[PDB]
This record gives C-alpha cells, sequence and structure tokens, in this order.
C-alpha cells in the first residue's frame, strides 16, 4: 500500500495528519497504530480503525 508506506513515515517522524477519507471526509490526528490493512487513531476511551483501502490520500498537518 502507497498510503500504508507514507503513514508508516509520518509515524516515525513523529508527525500528525490529514486522512482524506474516500467519504470525503478530512480526518486530522495524530495516528497511534498501523496495522496490516489499517490505521488506528484514539480518542477518549476508543480507538478508531480506518482500513487503509478506504483512504484517497494522506498529507502532514502542518502549522
Amino acid at each position: 500500500s502507497e498510503v500504508k508506506e507514507l503513514l508508516e513515515e509520518f509515524l516515525k517522524r513523529n508527525k500528525p495528519v490529514r486522512i482524506h477519507h474516500k467519504n470525503g471526509e478530512e480526518i486530522k490526528v495524530r495516528i497511534t497504530h498501523i496495522g496490516e490493512d489499517t490505521v488506528e487513531f484514539e480518542l477518549n476511551g476508543r480507538t478508531h480503525r480506518i482500513n487503509i483501502k478506504d483512504i484517497l490520500d494522506v498529507k502532514e498537518w502542518l502549522e
């Protein structure tokens, strides 16, 4: 996965991300874990898991 490779780089560099989901949402978060086919973030007692195949694009969340 092309997106997976990029997510792994941002996680390694400790950078926050902007995930463009196929549904048009822009999910701006710090990621916690990358699995075989998923990426996760934690928010308030819940893990949110996104299937990487559902991601159109990922970019850095820049200041």
